[PDB]
Order: structure tokens, then sequence, then C-alpha cells
């Protein structure tokens, strides 16, 4: 079996649904101190926002999200028609049938990623000063990827630092964290290596958009062992935009040229299944070094 | 609108009435609350957090269904092929809309904390003399678009659940009934308490005439212990009843009461949430 799931346990509750777990106190109090962890490394001046599991369809068609990952997206659908509609397909459920044929779609979508909504956000007080904005975003996030290993979720929360700026302020400001992630990996007592990668970029034009990105460079994960050193899981990503976001919203830095944009993600759930693994499930007997950085 | 002028401080538009971003002041005195209601939590408690969507069995299986169609969020996908699922894109590129393609998921948004813990506790066979207290959470859902600060799409629930005999639900209740009120004395809130059976501590928030509810006790009889197959002790259904806290209904109660400006607020409430 996966050598992941001898910590369900301890860790999770079934909901019915592979990728969607109700999570314990132990788990949850882990999840927490990570957070709390990530935030005493946060750069001074930089604004902390916290978003819903929602945001707008609008503003996600807009970002580009279909071009790159339209099988991955959870849209939210209700019931919108008229009560007599309403009860139409109310009655069909009753009578086992199919009420779900009634459903359309809302003005609003699950995230798929932390940061997206920042960018519109951003655009909306002008032009960007002299060494750009930085953000602290994070969001329960979704992506349609059903799947029983616990490093594999539908549903996780995500935790960002995101710089909006020149490229240069965006380079420094990726440079520095690539080092400081490494350093708190350490401080973890975790396992890793930091490596180029890509996104997985949707069908046969996906792989080419994939090897692209991969040459260029513009995304590096850290990689820790969870089922094997041969396939490791990516707990962290470090993502350079370039212009794309810039562009897209109409954000133009202190040189009036399209803002570039960069972004690092903590995975919070694989994350703390990475400690668990590593540490398991007795807190006690867990590092000193490392229960002292977590202030346990 | 007496809240309108709180956004400033509080949230920033996120391009849908009803879902903002919060800014790390409203975060700050969400995180607080959940503390300061967790401080209150009954021994035996087992404490669950929920993610912000669950099984859309369960939630059929629940009765939501039935009394708040136009309320519930489902999850929707692209299922198809690769081919299939290119098209709509395409068709998204040539000014059509790509949602033809969408089918439901085996999930929804869920429109209340409590929901999934039912199963969870019928897996486990047989109730204990004196039942089961759950502790949970959950990022919640309802369609229901509005410019009112007091009521938004997705919100916080936090809640103490009950599961047992008649007994235990009832002298649950009349506890948390009390200890509702408590708490919000402690925060300095002004209140009523009203039966909408289901009880409601309703706080002025646009007028006191139309106050708002920022807990709930609701008791759902056998209702769950029925669907799940929940045995008491004594080899009956069980019963179920919940106190339930809406989040980001009490912060925006505090601010609205006490104002946007924390180092303001009196000292007992800067007290009991750990700011003074
Ligand atoms: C007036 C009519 C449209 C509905 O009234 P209402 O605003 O829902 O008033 P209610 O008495 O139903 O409020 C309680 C419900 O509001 C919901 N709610 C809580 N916080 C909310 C918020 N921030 N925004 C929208 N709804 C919220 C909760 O689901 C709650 O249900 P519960 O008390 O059983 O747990
Ligand atoms: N299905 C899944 N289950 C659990 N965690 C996941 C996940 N998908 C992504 N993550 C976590 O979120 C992080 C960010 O994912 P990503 O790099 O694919 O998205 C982004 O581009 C963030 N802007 C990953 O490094 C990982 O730690
Ligand atoms: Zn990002
Ligand atoms: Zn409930």
């Amino acid at each position: 079996a996966d050598p992941l799931d001898h910590l369900a346990d301890k860790l999770f509750h079934s909901m019915g649904s592979d990728g969607v777990y109700a999570r314990t106190a132990l788990y949850e109090s882990i999840v927490e101190r990570l957070a709390a962890l990530i935030t005493s490394h946060r750069e001074a001046g930089t604004e902390a926002l916290r978003f819903p599991p929602v945001m707008s369809r609008a503003q996600l068609e807009k970002s580009g999200y279909l071009k790159s990952f339209p099988n991955l997206l959870g849209c939210v659908c209700g019931l919108h028609g008229t009560e007599r509609e309403i009860n139409a397909a109310v009655s069909r459920f009753d009578a086992g049938g199919d009420w779900t044929t009634s459903l359309s779609p809302a003005d609003l979508v699950l995230s798929p990623a932390a940061c997206y909504p920042v960018y519109p956000i951003a655009a909306s007080r002008g032009p960007l000063p002299k060494g750009g904005l930085r953000f602290d975003v994070a969001a329960d996030c979704f992506r349609r990827e059903p799947s029983k290993h616990l490093d594999r979720l539908q549903s996780f929360r995500m935790r960002e630092y995101v710089c909006i700026g020149t490229p240069d302020d965006v380079s420094d400001f990726r440079e520095r964290w690539m080092v400081r992630a490494q350093a708190i990996a350490r401080d973890l007592g975790l396992t890793f290596r930091v490596d180029y990668a890509s996104d997985p970029f949707f069908g046969r034009v996906g792989q080419m958009k994939a090897v692209s990105q991969k040459q260029q460079q513009l995304k590096f994960e850290l990689l820790i062992p969870l089922r094997s050193e041969e396939q490791p899981t990516a707990c962290m990503s470090f993502n350079y935009h370039r212009e794309h976001f810039g562009t897209t919203w109409g954000i133009q830095d202190a040189n009036g040229e399209p803002a570039h944009t960069g972004c690092v993600a903590f995975g919070m759930d694989r994350l703390a299944v990475a400690m668990f693994h590593t540490h398991g499930t007795d807190l006690s007997a867990w590092p000193a070094k490392v229960r002292d950085i977590l202030g346990l």
C-alpha cells in the first residue's frame, strides 16, 4: 500500500470523497503551527489578505486559467430557475430521478490557487510604487483531482507570498525565498531538494507548455520524499509569471511598464503530512529543535 | 446601510457581492473570537475541522435539497474527454459558452458545518451512554448575493454538536442557550433571544427591528439519527442538536459595536479576547 496510508487514522476522518478529509485536532494543531512559523518569516511591508474558498468566475476566466488547467477547475453551480422549475427538480430527486440536470453555472468558482484574486486588487490601486507591492495570501483551494493518496487532495489550504513589481523586484524576491524556504524546511527536519519544474498543463499543447516552462526555469519546487525518493512530493513552489498577470490586469510598475509578478507557495496540507511522515504522530517524540521552532 | 462604512477597514472587493477579501484587522478579530469560543469548549468534545466542500450524496440524504434548494452551491467540473474539454474552451474563445460541458461532481459547498459529522459518528456504532459531543468548523456557502456585510455567500461557521438521547440533547441545549448569552455579554454585544424549536440570538446591526442572528440552536429531532442509523445506548435512533456561531457575523457585530479601532475597545472586551 501507500507509505502515507498508516498516517490516516491519526490525522483524518473520511467524508465520503477521495481527497476530502476531516482534520483531527492533532493534524490541525500542526497546520496552525506551520502557519505561524511561515508568518514569522514575513517580510516587512507585506500586506496580509485572506480569501474565501470561492472567487469570481469572470476573474478566473480573464486570468487565463481555462487555457491551462480546464480539467482541474471546480465551478459552482446552483438551481437558479423559477419556483416551479426548482420544485420540479426536487420532485425528480424525491422520485429517484436526476435533479442535477437543472443546474446552471453561478458567477463563482472554487479557487485553484490563493494568489489569483490579489491581482485585480493590486491593479485597482493604480500604478505600483517604486519597489513594488508584497502580499501575504491564503485560501482553501480546489483542484479536481480525486485520489486516495494523502498528498493529493481535492480541497487543500494554500499560503503564499506574492511579489508584484519590476522584473528585478520579482527576481530578487524569488531568489530570497528559494534560500529562505530551504532554511525553513531544514528547521523542520525535512529532507528535500529544489528542482526546476513545470505546472501540469492540460492536453497535447500542455506538454509543449511544460517543456518550455521548465527550460525557462519559471517554476521551482521544493520536493520531499513521501512515498519514495524516486518520486518526491512538491510541498512548495516558486513561480515567476513574468508579465502575464501585469498585462492581464493592467498593472504597471513604477517604470510604467507592464508589471511582473511571482509567488512563493506553501502547500499547508502537504507540509503537515510531510511533518507527520517524517517525525511520526507522537508530538512528544519530535526532535527538540523542531518542537522549539514550532513553539510546541 | 449602517455597516457599509465598515468595509473600508475590513474588506476589499473580489468582484462578487458577498465575497470579500479579508484584511488583517478583520481576520485578527475572527481568530480571537474563535479562540474565545474554544475556551468554553466542554470536556469530552471531539474537535473536527471540515473543508469547504462535502459529499453531494450526504447532502442529498440530509434533506437540505428539499428545504433550501435555491441556496445550494453544487460543485461541477469538466469531466469529459480531452477533445470534449478542448472544444469547450475553444467555444469560449469563439464568444460561446464553455460551461455547457459542465457536469456535477460528487461534491457540494457545505451549507452547514455539522452536516458531515453525522455519518462519521454513525460509522463508529452504538453511542456511549451520555452520547457524543463534537466541535466542528467549516467555511459554509449560501447562494444568496447581497451587498449587506452581514449577508455573505461564503462565511465561517463554528458549532458544538450533541448526538445522543433526547435527554442528552435537551440538557446540552439548555446549557448552551445560557453560555451563548454569557458569551455575547462578555463580548459587550447588545442582543435579544428569540424563538424562530429553534433558538436565535439576534444582534442589531442594521436596525433594532431587523436584528441579525449571530448564534443559533438547532434541534433536529431524530432526523440524522434515522438517516444515518445512529443508535443511542438504549438501541434507539439518536437525537441531535447543535449550537452554531456565525464567525463572520460575530466579527461584523464586534466592529459595528465597538468600532474599527481596537485600542478604543472596552478593557473587559480587550481582556477576554487577549488584546490587553
Ligand atoms: N492536489 C494537491 N493536494 C495537496 N497539496 C497541493 C495540491 N496541489 C498543490 N498543492 C500544494 O500547493 C502548492 C502550489 O501548487 P502550484 O504550484 O501547482 O500552484 C501555484 O501555482 C500557486 N500560485 C504546491 O507546491 C503544493 O505544496
Ligand atoms: Zn501564486
Ligand atoms: Zn449544525
